[PDB]
């Protein structure tokens, strides 16, 4: 009754291999859902044909001659007002547009043949609201522009799932800055002023560790009675931590060793090791402890979960 037609937007079309009552060629394709029916002079598969959904829209497509394009175009209940348009090509590339009810270009979407992509939103001035370029990869950045046409955000999304995303003030400096890490952690800093200060909070799996930004770097504080436990964050991103004690006594005090290879901080009391603090590449927090003489660690590493936890380690 029928033969089957592939076409470029991963759909197919049926078409008869019979002429109708009107010297015509039926044609049938279902495109979300939505049976849309046609008629054409000819029988390659190309044409229009047509819908209506439930809530009223009417969806037309229409086939090019030679079946390299096809456009599908929605319209409100009165089959005039455009409400999207998708063309397509057999080489997989593409364009979407989304209209508003006065009819002006809304949003816009331009795929390529390797699923790269270009997004864009427009305000009610028809001005450019967003941006998002998203690569071959899965990389991706994404701008926001205000209503006096300045950039007010944007987002460096990586392959890695790793972003920076800054907002800007009048001046056009970064106000805010959000880091997340491929591993979900993040490091945020708030009211960075024009020297460099600013608040600081590393956003980890069960707590938080806060503190500050300077030029000269970030340092978030954790604080037991006398010790101060601080973990600096450097322009080049490296880590270190450091241990004071307010404690003069001596059979009591605690010192400490960051080892940089390790990323291990060793807390000694009294001449003797006592645990390591590691600080790991998945940035979670281990401790473990050495044996009587303190040469070496014994057991295994406990993790962090709670900063409850890393006060009582200070203890």
């Amino acid at each position: 009754n029928s033969v089957s037609v592939d076409l470029p937007g991963e759909m197919k079309v049926l078409v008869s291999k019979e002429k109708n009552k009107d010297g015509k060629y039926d044609l049938i394709a279902t495109v979300d859902k939505l049976e849309l029916k046609g008629t054409s002079d000819k029988n390659n598969g190309s044409g229009v044909l047509e819908g209506v959904k439930a809530d009223k829209s009417k969806v037309k497509l229409t086939i090019s001659d030679d079946l390299g394009q096809t456009t599908l175009e929605v319209f409100k209940e009165d089959g005039k007002t455009l409400v999207s348009k998708k063309v397509t090509s057999k080489d997989k590339s593409s364009t979407e547009e989304k209209f508003n009810e006065k009819g002006e270009l809304s949003e816009k979407k331009i795929t390529r043949a390797d699923k790269s992509s270009t997004e864009e939103k427009f305000n009610e001035k028809g001005e450019l609201s967003e941006k998002k370029i998203t690569r071959a990869d899965k990389s991706s950045t994404e701008e926001k522009f205000n209503e006096k046409g300045e950039l007010s955000e944007k987002k460096i999304t990586r392959a890695d799932k790793s972003s920076t995303e800054e907002k800007f003030n009048e001046k056009g400096e970064v106000s805010e800055k959000i880091i997340t890490r491929a591993d979900g952690t993040r490091l945020e800093y708030t009211g960075i002023k024009s020297d460099g200060s600013g608040k600081a909070k590393e956003v980890l799996k069960g707590y938080v560790l806060e503190g500050t930004l300077t030029a000269e770097k970030t340092t978030l504080v954790v604080k037991e009675g006398t010790v101060t436990l601080s973990k600096n964050i450097s322009k080049s991103g490296e880590v270190s931590v450091e241990l004071n004690d307010t404690d003069s006594s001596a059979a009591t005090k605690k010192t400490a060793a960051w080892n940089s290879g390790t990323s291990t901080l060793t807390i000694t009391v009294n001449s003797k090791k006592t645990k390591d603090l590691v600080f790991t590449k998945e940035n979670t927090i281990t401790v473990q402890q050495y044996d009587s003489n303190g040469t070496k660690l014994e057991g295994s590493a406990v993790e962090i979960t709670k900063l409850d936890e890393i006060k009582n380690a200070l203890k």
